[PDB]
């Protein structure tokens, strides 16, 4: 019957004699099994797995660097550093023209806060290569078997994701983006990260062999990217064969301009609605700055989706013909009264008050730290869910702080006559770390001496007993908040410097960085000259 | 305006959630024309079990006026669960949306489809991959 | 089936006093209940026409309140705060109460709260230990008193922080013996500084606030945007004050001259 | 063989030829097989399975009448309402089985302590209608998978709880008891009790089925009856479907006529002693107070057992011609010394001390909650073996009398100088709860006080900070435990006042409740006027 | 004295149905063979040990060994 057929559809699909052989032998040796049997079931299976796969077909495919480079300005904004470096890999990827006969596949990782267009530029990249697109997901894989799969053998059986995307694609080379790369919780029954090297190394790769088949299938000629927030969470064995672009966020400018060009008219088109509604650049500005929290834009084209289709609704029942177009007040009647419309801080410096920035792999927030100082004991209390390194930096800061007492203008005995609480909203959401060395002393001090502190300024840095301000981590991250939070004023350690080139150059001269080598001088700096508050006795 | 008429009529309460498909709708009329467009979302009506997830569903086929039909997912194990086993030679239909496809008459009606979540997955035949096929446009 | 029927109230009075449920489900069995318990009545008993059910005949169809009105006790009190809560099947209405007891400074938070919220009493204590003088609180009670937070009952396990204020209001209350009003009930979380932060699971709150039968309210500015979740029905009868700061609470709660003798 | 012969039965049983077609092809692959090896052995054994659990065999349903409620009278004494409720019960159930919809009923549940005769209860009412019986006890399970069972072939697989018990049963529509329904686990790896509601809810009662069997099994048919000591700790999903009888202990009079009606001439007959010997109705008495402190009668009719199988072994080391009857004085010989005060505490006005009332599924008990006040610093300290809501609890309670002494005339001096330490034994078991939060207030203040505090009164509530008390849990459970003990007297907040109407009268005849919605009228009750102990400082 | 340590399976207790040589009968028939007579009194030791985990359960099968009715 059809696997009468089947046996001349093996045949037409080209795949190696080996195949064909242990096909074929599986084709004659189910006939015996009758019908409906389990085994007979998994037998079919098989064997239809093994026809789908794409083991000859071919996909024209071109590699003009300039081609390209036109397509990745066709369709995304900026990033010319990220679109330049990019090409500058893909370039000597041409050299090897497969015969290096050495040295393919150093693959890439695409780095920076979710909603930032990584997956888009493998988009992107992918048709510019006039080859198929697809989607992995990586996201908290636990296991081996999702990817090299579990053997024919055991109850659900089925072949690895590697296997099932390669089906699905209907071609022998598309490009594939494996993204939460680093979200993998790793070895808690076995490592899977293994059979991604398995994977992605070249040598390696030409033979993979999933197990759910019992054919090495080979993925030579595959064009790997990946995807990830941070690089502490992938071992190194594959960290180490990666090349590293980072793409770590936009700003209000950056998303103003990706709104309009792409963001917006998508949401039209998508919606149906396009050349019966538009919005004001302004609107958008006061989407950015009042709607939406995040490095990369993937709150705007949320917000601006609700717009359009409200939008729809509405014309049908409806009040327009041709455009209605919106600006900033007539916002909150589509999307709702504002979620983020401080009036921040204010500004006006405050007693016992700092600002501080922070950030995670989602990206960096702008985070006040509040001090009170009572009269008391001498009792301190650190809340705000701080973790225990961050405590020790209250610590330090406040036994610095306790040491020098003359030098700023402290009471002299609060040590046995105060008690400072340091507290840090929000209540709930955990927060650790020591990057926040000064910001604690800052607040301390201002508690004690009375003296206003500027919250204009947004400052980072390590402190010790000594006084010395010391290198921190998450430099462009945390910049990048202040400048959308509309903070225009930086404080940072000296040897945290060098870091400001990795930043994007345009927002530099919209910051002011004062480099403070230490702590002496970030006070100088925060704190006005005169008390408001009477001390505290 | 028809459709919003309904649901006011049959459901009380619910404005968010009413608008909330209403606007669903509305978008889906504006991009019918869908070339090269519409990849339109599926819709899934995500609740605690025990608040009439399903009404929701005849409100609108009574709104857009095309037959209404219900099948359940969750607690499903096969494939051929999905599409008949085979032709002959196990004991064999076609089911379980294709018999129930051709339990209303027409070609246009409506189908909902509930506790696809619950539905058997490891256990055997994954249909949550046949689905992906069941649902999508492209084939 | 034309054999009985329900006050619609007595539908109010089941689902209140005989649900506790986000679902229907609760309450088609009770209301399976009644009618299956009209049988054996009906079967016990013939009677002719329709029987209608008002509210108080509910308890003899297997009824006897097996939850209970959260119903308020609006006369202020010296000590406590009124206070809105949620978990996954609803909202509910809970009181704070605090002592004012000759002491050494010493702090007791008991109630099963959990760390985070028991940093909201530490907040909100250390907030008001700055603004003595300002409050009309002792310019050291701190030195003098022993304070105690509880929020009953004992057993249900509580966490959170959207309750700094009504703690601090209590709290205020509680040193200062102003009595707090109680017809109005109080969402918001506390910075050090005083200011009010925004919160969570607004819809559920102001519900279970509004069917206690309260219709004062507290609620962030930053939570404003939220109120296009309650029906309007709901919201006719709401007076919300939105607040940012908590110093605007403490002058709308506590009334103006104390009652209760200071400490001793 | 006839293993060919017993695959020709396998007809005989009556699948619908859907099931009949799949086990004929499950069969033939089972030929196949290398026959004997591995594989084809484990064929044979779900095909063996498959074919003789009950399919159709039902035996003749006998109705629902007056006759069922008298099969009731014989099998136990007493519980008046429970067994009206049990026949309320049963006559819905027959115009549902007027068949307006198939079937649209709740299943049942029956909670009391051990021993008080919920098993039997449905073992004779299975016997009302003339259905088989069997028992399966739930507690413990893990998994999901016990009751759902494992994959055919998978190998290793067994079908499970469901299976097995209607397999063994024999009968389509069995009776059957599902003991323990509330210890179910519910961990990882799954949660069973989801399971329940497909054997449960008709829905799928009627269709779906074991993992190990292949096909539906109608479990529409089977009758349920299901047993818990408590209602807290079955699911909400599982609760809901439910209609609960609570069967909550008995009081001594009581207890002495299901002995002495039941359980004593049980054991007799039993032992083979019918008729040579007998008790004393006041020697089962001693019987029932000196030798078992429990709620329900498994106690008394071990024990009671004793007597027989002494009652025996003496005879044949001797004789009566004869007829041997025993009375208080010649119990001990066949039991021991007895081991139990029977009453009491000792009910007189003692200083820094409380009766306090506390419960379990097991049971409820009376407990006695002591303070000391030993000049100090202010330390507490909270003994007993307390859990936490139960420490914080102590304090609350403290702290409420802190504010008030001018009221109570404490010293106002104490908290610097004065040390307390609350003590519940027996120390070796875990308590916790705030529903002693007055006895607490009670027991601390009359220890600062120096007032004694009144003995013949036993009290439960809790005490929010204000000093309002708060209604409270197992209200019947605690009660029933105070009558046994001997204290008539009990304290109790108002908002309980509704939870009285579900008292059995028995114990609602022997019993003055005080209700209470403030605590100064807990101390103003117990608390003697004045003090009999020098104060605690100057 | 029939031992049941760490008995596995219904293998014993339980004959093994009779498709070989090999396979034989559960012990208590092992153990009824070895007594001459129908009423010896029998011992199960460790009753407790044995466990259910690949070939059904024993304490199934020693139900029905023990159950006077069957
Ligand atoms: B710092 O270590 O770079 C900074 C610590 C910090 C100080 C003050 C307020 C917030 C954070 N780190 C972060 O911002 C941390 C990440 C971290 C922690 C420890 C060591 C290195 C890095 N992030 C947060 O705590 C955070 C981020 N977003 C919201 C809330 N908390
Ligand atoms: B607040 O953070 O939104 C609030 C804290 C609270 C309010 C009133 C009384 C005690 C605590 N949180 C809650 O409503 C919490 C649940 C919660 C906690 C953290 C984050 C989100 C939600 N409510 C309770 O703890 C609780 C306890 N018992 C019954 C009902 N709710
Ligand atoms: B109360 O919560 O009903 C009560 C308080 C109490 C008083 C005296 C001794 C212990 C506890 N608690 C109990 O009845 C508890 C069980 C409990 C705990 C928390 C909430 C509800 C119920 N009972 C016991 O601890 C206990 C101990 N030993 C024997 C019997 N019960
Ligand atoms: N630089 C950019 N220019 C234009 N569009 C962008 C840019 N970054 C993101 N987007 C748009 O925002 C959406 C989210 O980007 P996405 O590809 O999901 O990023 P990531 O994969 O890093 O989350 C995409 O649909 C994309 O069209
Ligand atoms: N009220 C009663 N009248 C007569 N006998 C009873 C009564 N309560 C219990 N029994 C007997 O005592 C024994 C214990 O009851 P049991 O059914 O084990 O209780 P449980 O349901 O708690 O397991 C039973 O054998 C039963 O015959």
């Amino acid at each position: 019957s059809d696997l009468e057929a089947l046996r001349k559809k093996i045949e037409e699909v080209g795949m190696p004699e080996a195949v064909k052989t242990k096909a074929l032998k599986e084709l004659d040796r189910l006939e015996r099994m009758q019908q409906g049997s389990p085994e007979a079931t998994v037998a079919r299976t098989y064997l239809d797995w093994l026809t789908e796969v794409p083991w000859s077909k071919a996909d024209p495919e071109v590699l003009d660097i300039n081609h390209t480079r036109q397509v990745l300005d066709e369709d995304h904004y900026g990033l010319k550093d990220v679109k330049e470096r990019i090409l500058e890999y893909l370039a000597v990827r041409q050299l090897t023209q497969g015969l290096d006969v050495r040295n393919k596949a150093p693959i890439l990782v695409l780095v920076g806060p979710p909603g930032v267009g990584k997956t888009s530029l493998g988009r992107s990249i992918a048709r510019s290569m006039n080859r198929k697109f697809h989607r992995i997901s990586l996201g908290g894989v636990r296991d081996e078997a999702e990817i090299r799969g579990h053997r024919r053998t055991y109850i659900g059986a089925m072949p690895g994701k590697l296997i099932h995307a390669m089906k699905q694609v209907g071609v022998i080379n598309p490009v594939i983006l494996l993204d939460q790369i680093d979200k993998m919780s790793s070895d808690w029954r076995g490592d899977p990260a293994s059979a991604m090297l398995e994977v992605l190394d070249p040598e390696q790769n030409n033979t993979f062999t999933d197990h759910y088949l019992d054919v090495p299938y080979d993925l030579s000629k595959v064009f790997f990217i990946t995807t990830a927030n941070t690089l502490q969470t992938i071992p190194r064995p594959l960290l180490d064969r990666m090349e590293v672009i980072e793409i770590p966020g936009y700003t209000n400018m950056e998303k103003q301009a990706i709104a309009r060009q792409y963001l917006w008219p998508k949401q039209v088109r998508e919606s149906g609605m396009e050349g019966r509604i538009e919005v004001t650049d302004a609107a958008i500005l006061r989407v950015i700055s009042e709607y939406t929290r995040e490095a990369g834009v993937r709150g705007l084209e949320r917000e601006l989706g609700k717009i359009a289709r409200k939008g729809a609704k509405f014309w049908l029942e409806g009040a327009w013909e041709g455009l209605r177009t919106i600006d900033a007040s007539d916002i909150p009647t589509y999307l709702g009264i504002p979620r983020y419309r401080p009036d921040k801080a204010e500004t006006e410096p405050q007693v016992g008050t700092a600002q501080g920035l922070a950030w995670t792999p989602v990206g960096g927030t702008l985070l006040t730290i509040e001090v009170a100082a009572v009269p008391g004991s001498g009792k301190l209390s650190l809340t705000g869910q701080l973790g225990e390194v961050m405590k020790e930096s209250a610590q330090a800061a406040l036994t610095y702080l306790r040491a020098h007492t003359q030098d700023y203008g402290l009471p002299e005995d609060f040590y046995n006559k105060v008690d400072l609480h340091v507290h840090v909203p929000d209540g709930a959401t955990p927060k650790d770390g020591p990057s926040a060395g000064i910001t604690m002393a800052t607040a301390i001090a201002s508690a004690l001496s009375r003296r206003p502190a500027r919250m204009d300024i947004a400052m980072t840095g390590e402190v010790s007993l000594r006084g010395k301000v010391m290198p921190i981590g998450g430099v462009k991250e945390k910049l990048l908040a202040a400048h959308q939070a509309g903070i225009h004023k930086i404080v940072l350690p000296k040897d945290n410097e060098a870091q400001l080139e990795e930043l994007p150059k345009e927002v530099l001269e919209g910051l002011e960085i004062k480099l403070v080598e230490d702590v002496g001088e970030v006070l100088e700096y925060l704190l006005l000259p005169e008390p408001t508050m009477p001390p505290v006795v």
